[PDB]
């Protein structure tokens, strides 16, 4: 049980490299994707969004081991990055980070090509 597969291994480093991505000044651009505000919160968000993606979501389906390969998981992130950047201005700040998280997780999964 404690250890895991090696599609499971790959599945985390992926994650964890979004997660712990800090950028120079130690800001953590993961910070306001881990969790989507209520449907109450964000009136506007839910209505413009047909598929709402968070990294707990993500981190979830994974801890069930409900991926079955690395593309699974990127999709999802792909569609959390695409939301963002839907719902906020091209010069917003969620903007921003969701494409300098986008370029991390192409890269983390391109530096695990083989393993
Ligand atoms: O724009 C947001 O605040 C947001 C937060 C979490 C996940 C996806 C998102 O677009």
């Amino acid at each position: 049980s404690k250890y895991m597969t090696p599609m499971q291994q790959k599945l985390n480093e992926v994650y964890e490299a979004v997660k712990n991505y800090t950028d120079k000044r130690g800001r953590r651009l993961s910070a306001i994707f881990l969790r989507l505000p209520s449907r109450s919160e964000l009136p506007d968000y839910y209505l413009t969004i047909k598929k709402p993606m968070d990294m707990e979501k993500i981190r979830s389906h994974m801890m069930a081991n409900k991926y079955q390969d690395i593309d699974s998981m990127v999709e999802d992130f792909v569609m959390m990055f695409n939301n963002a950047c839907t719902y906020n201005e091209p010069e917003s700040l969620i903007y921003k980070d969701a494409l300098v998280l986008h370029k991390v997780l192409l890269e983390t999964r391109r530096d695990l090509e083989g393993d």
